[PDB]
């Protein structure tokens, strides 16, 4: 659709032919999405440096290195000598086992596509409309918005497409262009056709421009335009694909790719150099060319066996699933850009309300008199769990479930609470959630009554409707009210005067329940109740009652107290003044003290735990309430922010305190500062701004258009997935849950995204590195080569391939948060890491070089035995005076380079088996932990055994079966691999890090 606003509301449903009560059909969206595409601008290309410098260069490696190949192949022809075999399939070997990389290539590739595919799943349903499907509205990603069918905007939304406003539902409609336009200043709306077509976009007053916000009102519409063919799409086509920016962990990454192409060039042509005093061996038939292009294989098959390949896909596949997993949990990551500084977070700036708590009064404790002897009196404790209004929970004495039914106490504790009341509960079909009605004080009364269920009445069995109440209304089926004396400030509680229900005795079994504040109720009462008996209230007892009471509105729960009494012989209705409640103390006078509820605004599911693990991780954690000071304190002792003993009182500001700051001392706060109460939206992004002024990578929750300035500012905005389309916009992330443990795990999984990604350099590095030296550490010495073109490829197929991949799929480590929070400067590789590298490479390099010297030197049960120089080797046809009764073709023997290449595929196998954590040893963290892992050190394993044992083959890759003995020599040679890391984990995780 174009001129949409040049056209009426008429002319505008006619031509995608649509009514705005029906809405398009399956078969019209079908079409329309096919013709017009989805509501969104078409994602650039990724070609980065990685791929030019590292991908792209192994590419024309492997073809030159066929080249080489083939050019030999053509001058083993015009060579008289005898027909050989070996050599006449290596150009076909090398096309073949160029086929298989390509194979493992595709198929990590496709797993990453597939990875981001699956993320398409949990975007932001931000967009409602009416489809031809359901009589009422429906949700769905704003890409899917097809031009045509029938939208609705409200108060706090984001525009989804272009839209023409078909009918304005509230009073009025004001929009917020700033976005565009130029201005904050809501504009307001109309049906009217703007008559100009060719006007400017604010002129066009009965649109709803994509990416402009709501600022009140609502309104139905029908789309005009979707994707770029937006008005804001074709100014964010000038931002399509002509750009330049990438996140820092993008730029480390090019600067290594940068960097290892060219270590490995050079090293490489090093090792053509340094053997061009082999360019003329007879094993060449002394020609200068056969020789330098036999080396020259050698050098370009090395570099591919160094160049550490599958890197950008095995990151993205290990960030897309990571993602997947965040939103499996209800944290909704947008921009992948962003969980490398998730990872980072150092600082959570959360709101109280509904995200650290759940915002429903709950009673958590409860207690009546259990026994009274002389005076004194024993109390019966009890704990309630749950933390909604939902009645699911259960009572529990020295934690243990209990039946309430066992106490009589209980029995009439819960009376009390079920009719001196004026609240009930209501379960939303709509939420599928319960609802409060009424006092959010008496519901957590409504609400323990049900999970009390003192007459053990059947509910399990029950509708979420009829359970909302059920319990509570089987007492006031047997207790009639008929009147309350409404609560006063004078006397601080309230009753209701009440007889039996169905009862025939008027005047028989009347009484009055009493709730209120423990002092006052606590002094009108002469006695006390036991089980169902009663006693004269004493002293002691008096102490005892208010004590627990202390300790219970005093501890780190800082509980409210309610004390529930029975006046167990109340005056005749007739006798009663109900016009003036100066009066109701008398009334409320005489009474049995019967019980004491605690009740709170509980933290959320895993917020405690989730906030031992942020001071684990060394992320801190700042609490912003609407509370006052004195009590929002309380809230941070009570889930675990503050101690329960700890001086706090410069670690929590009220925004009165904050704004009486000067300018050094505000920023000062924000470093220090734990809580801040009684804020002004304003001050958000002022501690947001002095966070950043320490270096801190900084998240701050919102969900209102006041919050926006501040999400965007931080590095990681955090919007309720409850709150206005607004926020969520200005955010990098959205709490499904609304839940502060769902941030927490969001940051956990980022710094396990980067972990698999680090595992994964250290293996293949540390492997290959060793593999180059190998092939030095002969050629420096002056010993007989191990490898040949064929044999590194095999490596690197083996080595570098599924093992490798797998390492993506590595679980998170087990101290992910037990080291505090990575700093976005610090380098890919620490100084100690490259340590590593050259240490683990190192060996396997000699492990290597020495695994077929030893077939040499201090041979076992074989052949060879010169433990003497073979470094002059190529001297053997020189003087043979040396030797004692063997050839000197036997350093030719596919013995030694059999061990060496299986001693290289071994080792690197169990190098990966140290790649399965950081620092965790096998021992913590054991090698069946990565089941995908294993079973790519099998594959790998059975590949080179076939390779051995299948007589077509031994033959072709120059090698020979070992039998049980020799391959004992390999594990002997290869596992200390494993020990050596073992050790320098054993370094690091606890000289290290500590
Ligand atoms: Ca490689
Ligand atoms: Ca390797
Ligand atoms: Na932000």
């Amino acid at each position: 659709m174009e001129a949409a606003h040049s056209k009426s509301t008429e002319e505008c449903l006619a031509y995608f032919g649509v009514s705005e009560t029906t809405g398009l059909t399956p078969d019209q969206v079908k079409r329309h999405l096919e013709k017009y595409g989805h509501n969104e601008l078409p994602a650039e290309e990724g070609k980065s440096l990685w791929e030019l410098v590292i991908e792209q260069f192994e590419d024309l490696l492997v073809r030159i290195l066929l080249l080489a190949a083939c050019i030999s192949f053509v001058l083993a022809w015009f060579e008289e000598g005898e027909e050989t075999i070996t050599a006449f399939v290596e150009p076909f070997v090398i096309l073949l086992i160029l086929i298989a990389n390509a194979i493992v290539g595709v198929w990590q590739e496709r797993n990453a596509e597939n990875a981001i595919e699956a993320l398409k799943e949990y975007e932001p349903e931000m967009g409602k409309v009416y489809r031809a499907d359901r009589k009422s509205v429906q949700r769905i990603k704003a890409r899917d918005i097809v031009p045509g069918d029938i939208v609705e905007v409200a108060v706090g939304d984001k525009v989804p497409a272009d839209i023409r406003i078909l009918s304005i539902k509230s009073t009025t409609l004001r929009v917020d262009q700033s976005i565009l336009t130029g201005e904050s200043v809501s504009v307001i709306k109309h049906t009217e056709p703007v008559p100009d077509p060719r006007a400017v976009n604010q002129d066009k007053k009965n649109m709803l421009f994509s990416g402009t916000n709501i600022a009140a009102g609502k309104a139905l519409g029908i789309v005009a335009t979707t994707g770029v063919s937006t008005e804001i799409g074709k100014i964010r086509d000038q931002m399509a694909a002509t750009e330049q920016d990438k996140t820092p962990l993008q730029q480390k990454l090019d600067e290594f790719g940068e960097q290892l192409s060219k270590v490995i060039s050079l090293i490489c042509v090093a090792v053509w150099l340094i053997n061009i005093g082999h360019f003329n061996d007879p094993v060449h038939g002394g020609s200068w060319i056969r020789g330098a292009i036999y080396y020259f294989k050698i050098a370009v098959a090395l570099a591919v066996a160094a160049i550490p390949e599958g890197l950008p896909a095995v990151i993205t596949t290990c960030l897309a699933l990571g993602t997947r997993r965040m939103a499996k949990k209800n944290a909704i990551v947008r921009s992948l850009p962003s969980v490398e500084t998730l990872g980072c977070t150092s600082v959570i700036c959360s709101d109280k309300t509904g995200t650290l708590t759940t915002n429903q009064m709950s009673v958590c404790k409860m207690f009546i008199i259990d026994k009274v002897d002389g005076d004194f009196c024993s109390l019966n404790e009890f704990s309630i769990t749950g933390s909604t209004y939902a009645p699911e929970g259960e009572v529990l004495k020295n934690d243990k479930p209990i039946r309430s039914g066992q106490f009589d106490g209980l029995v009439e504790l819960a009376t009390i609470c079920a009719l001196c009341n004026d609240s009930s509960l209501d379960f939303n079909e709509t939420k599928g959630v319960y609802e409060k009605v009424g006092e959010a004080t008496e519901t957590a009364l409504t609400t323990l009554v049900e999970k009390m269920n003192v007459f053990n009445t059947e509910v399990r069995n029950l509708s979420k409707v009829e359970r909302a109440n059920a319990c509570n209304s089987v007492i006031r089926q047997l207790m009639k009210k008929e009147f309350t004396l409404e609560f006063s400030r004078d006397r601080k509680s309230m009753s209701v005067y009440c007889s039996p229900a169905k009862s025939s005795r008027a005047a028989v079994g009347n009484k009055m329940f009493v709730k209120g504040a423990p002092e006052g109720v606590i002094d009108r009462c002469n006695y006390v109740r036991v089980g169902t008996t009663r006693v004269p209230m004493t002293g002691p007892v008096k102490e005892k009652i208010l004590s627990v009471i202390k300790e219970w509105g005093t501890g780190r729960d800082t509980l409210r107290c309610l004390a529930l009494a029975t006046r167990d012989t109340p005056p005749k209705r007739e006798e009663m003044v109900l016009d003036d409640s100066s009066r109701f103390m008398e009334y409320e006078t005489d009474l049995t003290f019967v019980g004491v509820v605690g009740m709170l605004d509980p933290p959320r599911k895993e917020v405690m735990g989730s906030i031992q693990l942020c001071r684990d991780a060394g992320i801190r954690v700042i609490m912003i309430t609407g509370d006052n000071k004195g009590t929002a304190i309380a809230i941070c002792r009570r889930i675990g922010i503050f101690g329960e003993n700890e001086e706090v009182a410069d670690r929590a500001y009220t925004g009165r305190e904050f704004d009486d700051l000067p300018l050094a001392e505000q920023r000062e706060a924000c470093r220090r500062a734990c809580c801040f109460a009684r804020v002004e939206p304003s001050h958000k992004s002022k501690i947001v701004e002095y966070l950043q002024s320490y270096d801190e990578i900084t998240a701050m929750t919102g969900d209102g258009v006041n919050d926006a300035p501040a999400l965007k500012k931080a590095e990681i905005g955090i919007a309720m997935g409850s709150g206005t389309a607004v926020a969520k916009t200005a955010s990098e992330m959205v709490l499904a849950d609304d839940n502060f443990s769902t941030i927490v795990a969001a940051v956990e999984e980022g710094r396990a995204i980067y972990n698999n990604m680090k595992q994964f350099i250290r293996y293949l590095i540390s492997s290959n590195v060793g593999e180059v030296v190998c092939i030095f550490l002969t050629a420096a010495l002056g010993l007989p080569e191990a490898l040949i073109p064929v044999q590194l490829l095999w490596v690197n197929l083996v080595t570098d391939g599924l093992p490798a991949t797998a390492l993506g799929f590595n679980p998170p480590d087990l101290d992910i948060m037990d080291r505090p929070p990575r700093s976005p400067k610090e380098p890919l590789i620490s100084g100690w890491l490259f340590f590593r590298y050259m240490a683990i490479g190192g060996y396997v390099g000699a492990a290597t070089v020495g695994a077929a010297a030893w077939w040499f030197m201090y041979a076992e049960d074989g052949p060879g035995v010169t433990y003497h120089q073979l470094t002059h080797f190529m001297q053997c046809t020189e003087d043979h005076p040396h030797f004692e009764g063997l050839d000197c073709e036997i350093f030719e023997a596919p013995e030694p380079m059999t061990m060496a290449l299986s001693v290289l595929v071994t080792i690197e196998m169990c190098n990966a088996l140290n790649s399965l954590s950081e620092n965790q040893s096998l021992m913590r963290m054991p090698p069946w932990v990565n089941i995908w892992l294993l079973g790519s050190i099998c594959l790998s394993m059975s590949l080179h055994f076939l390779i051995l044992y299948v007589d077509p083959l031994p033959m072709i890759f120059k090698l020979k079966a070992l039998d049980l003995t020799q391959w004992l020599m390999v594990l002997k040679i290869s596992l200390p691999v494993i020990g050596l890391d073992e050790i320098l984990k054993f370094i690091a995780r606890n000289y290290l890090e500590g």
